[PDB]
Formats: C-alpha cells, structure tokens, sequence
RNA sequence: GGCGGUUGCAGGUCUGCACCGCC
C-alpha cells in the first residue's frame, strides 16, 4: 500500500461484512475517485485479505472459506452443488449464487459438469 | 421498435422478463 492507499483502504476496511462490494460503490460510500479504490482494492486482494470473485467486486476471504463450507454441507445433502441449490440455501440472487460458484470453478476447489458443481480440491 | 446499463429476477449463459438511460 502507497500513502494513498492506505488512506483509502482504513475508510473501505470496516465495511466489509459478510455482503460482496463493487468497487464503484465503495468508492460512492467513502467519498474516493473509482480508480483510486480499484487499484487500492487490487493491492488489498495482492495481500491476502479480500478476493474479486469477478473484476471488481469483492468478497473478505473469510466469507469465501463459509461459502466453501456451505458447497461442502451441500455436496453431501445432493451429491453435488448447483447454481439453484446453491441460492435457495444462501438466499441469494442466481447470480451471485454463479459468480462465486465460478470463482471456485477456476481456483479448482470445485469443477463444473453440466448443472453441478463437484468437489475437486 | 432501435441501441445501451459493472441494475434486479429467472433458466446454465446469453437470452427472457422487469426496471433505468438515450432515441
Ligand atoms: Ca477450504
Ligand atoms: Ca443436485
Ligand atoms: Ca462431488
Ligand atoms: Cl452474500
Ligand atoms: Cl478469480
Ligand atoms: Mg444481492
Ligand atoms: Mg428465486
Ligand atoms: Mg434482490
Ligand atoms: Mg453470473
Ligand atoms: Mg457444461
Ligand atoms: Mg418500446
Ligand atoms: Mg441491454
Ligand atoms: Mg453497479
Ligand atoms: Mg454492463
Ligand atoms: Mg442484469
Ligand atoms: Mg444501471
Ligand atoms: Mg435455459
Ligand atoms: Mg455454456
Ligand atoms: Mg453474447
Ligand atoms: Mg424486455
Ligand atoms: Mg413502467
Ligand atoms: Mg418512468
Ligand atoms: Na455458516
């Protein structure tokens, strides 16, 4: 973090709950320039401290390792997670439900055939 | 009716519907 960012990110910091946010919002809700927030974001996610599921919108990773455990009570219920389980049980639009459910697609803790989504670790 | 929107909801997925913007 430069001198800016570090600024930027004590404002962005406390409102990281168990919700993802846009970049663009957290900027709107701190009072910074869009692009200031993205970079600072990006050297947060660099860190190890919040993960983009897709450009720009961002889970704190703690939230990330719940949403793996709910695949993982999921997955034993079903046999497998799918995008419609996955968002009746998290009580979210489909697609958020898809958008984290990809993001664990491609880090390869799940793989996608068809509807479902398998354990791969 | 056309073109759009890091909008929402749905269905595996780029479309439908809704809402907004410009015509
Ligand atoms: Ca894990
Ligand atoms: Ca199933
Ligand atoms: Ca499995
Ligand atoms: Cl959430
Ligand atoms: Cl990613
Ligand atoms: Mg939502
Ligand atoms: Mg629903
Ligand atoms: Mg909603
Ligand atoms: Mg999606
Ligand atoms: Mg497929
Ligand atoms: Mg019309
Ligand atoms: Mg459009
Ligand atoms: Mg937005
Ligand atoms: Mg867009
Ligand atoms: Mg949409
Ligand atoms: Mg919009
Ligand atoms: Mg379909
Ligand atoms: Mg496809
Ligand atoms: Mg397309
Ligand atoms: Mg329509
Ligand atoms: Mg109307
Ligand atoms: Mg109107
Ligand atoms: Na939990």
């Amino acid at each position: 973090f430069s001198e800016e960012q570090q600024a930027i990110w004590q404002k962005a910091e406390p409102l990281f709950g168990d919700e993802p946010w846009w970049v663009r919002d957290l900027a709107k809700e701190t009072g910074t320039d869009e692009q200031a927030m993205r970079l600072t974001l990006r050297q947060a996610a660099q860190q190890g401290i919040i993960t983009a599921i897709v450009k720009d919108r961002y889970y704190r990773n703690d939230r990330i390792v719940e949403f793996a455990n709910m695949i993982r009570d999921l997955d034993q219920e079903c046999g497998s997670t799918c995008a419609a389980d996955f968002r009746d049980r998290l009580g979210v639009g489909r697609k958020l439900a898809i958008q984290i459910l990809e993001y664990f697609d491609r880090i390869g803790f799940t793989r996608r055939r068809g509807n479902d989504h398998l354990l791969r670790d």
